[PDB]
């Protein structure tokens, strides 16, 4: 049986994510952007981190790999509005798709089952990689679904040796997110469930 916090994390990481390509910036303030998507909807996206606030200006095209922080709503004129957080990158594509080699350990043992996330975008926000990794961990390895699978961490090491990591026992820290990275420079991604 898991406590209330672990249930909240399970809900967060199993409630899907929004993916839009070539949306257009309508406005960009200090840490909030207003973007019109290809289906007619508008997304109000916030950027709480002092280390990641996108520079895109009115008219530019962007890609969204993000999560809603509350329920989408309709304005009196009938426009559908999404309230999201982070997840805005440039539209640059890679020649062919690449498979990120995710390496998983559970209670100190190499999981023999392999899930390799596949992307064709040159860059992704750290927050998007966190959601993809954890979504796999909860769905395939049972993270958060039982009192013995509730913590550990994921770790990305780049080609130049710099590293990014997150604690599985707490929600991803949005307030300190660093800028998006290029996926073709990722050397290894590893996750360990305690």
């Amino acid at each position: 049986s898991t406590n209330d916090n672990i249930k909240d994390l399970l809900d967060w990481y199993s409630s899907g994510s929004d993916t839009f390509t070539n949306s257009e910036v309508l406005d960009n303030s200090l840490g909030s952007m207003r973007i019109k998507n290809t289906d007619g909807s508008i997304s109000l996206i916030i950027f709480p981190s002092p280390y990641y606030s996108p520079a895109f200006t009115k008219g530019e095209k962007v890609d969204l790999n993000t999560k809603r922080t509350k329920k989408s709503q309709h304005t009196s004129e009938g426009t559908y509005i999404h309230f999201q957080i982070s997840g805005v990158t440039n539209t640059e594509k890679l020649p062919t798709p690449i498979e990120l080699p995710l390496k998983v350990k559970v209670h100190g043992k190499d999981s023999p089952l392999k899930y390799w996330p596949k992307f064709d975008k040159k860059q992704l926000a750290i927050s998007t990689l966190d959601f993809e990794i954890r979504h796999a961990l909860t769905q395939i390895h049972g993270l958060y679904r039982s009192s013995d699978k509730t913590g550990g961490y994921w770790k990305i090491t780049m080609n130049d040796g710099s590293t990014y990591q997150s604690d599985l026992s707490k929600k991803f820290e949005y307030n300190t997110e660093k800028p998006p990275i290029n996926i073709d420079e990722i050397k290894t991604i590893e996750a360990e469930i305690n």
